């Protein structure tokens, strides 16, 4: 496991939670090296973390600079996978096992309640979510339901011990107004992944070799030669309606 010893990266992780409402929920807490900062925001914090002995002794860490037992973070002892997130707003934040990194998202994403989350992984996993040179199709998947923004690149020396790679601070944040409707989840998220992988050479040719007006695309603002990836959400929820 690496935990975050860098105290800038953690110092801009809690500037970006810090200008969010409501509860947090932490995946992944360990030592609290994130939690003991978030807790100083004087909002509920849940902070969760596998190893139950790890998550005794920052149990005792969080209540020791807790203003005390009358007055604020419950630890609990849990693989985050099979925690229950709770359907009204919250925010959740997370240094997140980098092995684990695309499971705990599609945990999230299918997730309720939570408006932002604020996750450190991967650099090659945060620069693909948030559609850095072009979308991947995941980004465009879940696109209709949520935004991803990268923050910063985090240097594998910024972590203790060093992971393999670098590292990227990734934003989600659950659009308040989705631009397709979740029981269209999955039929949307087959047109994504059959654009993506079908025949062709750019747009043009993959709509025509798929089971669309040709006039469709310019009239969207779409060039005939452009790439799956260069499409924007709004465009890919507008070709959900057409098909
Ligand atoms: N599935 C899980 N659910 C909740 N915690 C996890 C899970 N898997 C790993 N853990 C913990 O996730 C943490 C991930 C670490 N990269 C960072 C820990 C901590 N935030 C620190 O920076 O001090 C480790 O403490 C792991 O023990």
């Amino acid at each position: 496991q690496n935990f975050l010893s860098d105290r800038r990266v953690i110092a801009d992780i809690v500037e970006i939670v810090s200008r969010t409402n409501g509860p947090i929920i932490e995946i992944g807490a360990g030592d609290g090296a994130l939690t003991i900062p978030l807790q100083r925001l004087a909002r509920p914090l849940t902070a969760v973390e596998v190893d139950a002995r790890r998550a005794r002794r920052l149990a005792q860490r969080t209540a020791r600079s807790a203003p005390g037992p009358a007055s604020p973070t419950e630890v609990v002892a849990a693989d985050f996978l099979r925690y229950p997130l709770p359907r009204s707003p919250h925010v959740v934040v997370g240094n997140l096992p980098f092995h684990l990194t695309t499971a705990i998202l599609r945990r999230l994403l299918h997730g309720p309640g939570w408006t932002t989350a604020v996750l450190l992984m991967q650099w090659e996993v945060a620069r693909r979510r948030a559609a850095v040179g072009g979308a991947t199709m995941m980004t465009a998947q879940w696109w209709p339901w949520f935004e991803f923004g990268l923050a910063r690149k985090v240097s594998a020396a910024s972590f203790t011990p060093r992971p393999a790679v670098d590292a990227g601070l990734l934003t989600i944040t659950r659009r308040s107004r989705p631009l397709v409707d979740v029981a269209d989840r999955a039929r949307y998220q087959a047109l994504v992944h059959r654009v993506f992988t079908g025949r062709g050479h750019g747009m043009a040719q993959i709509l025509q070799r798929l089971p669309v007006p040709r006039t469709w695309l310019r009239a969207n603002g779409i060039a005939p030669n452009s790439l799956p990836r260069q499409l924007s959400a709004a465009q890919w929820a507008a070709l959900f309606e057409q098909t």
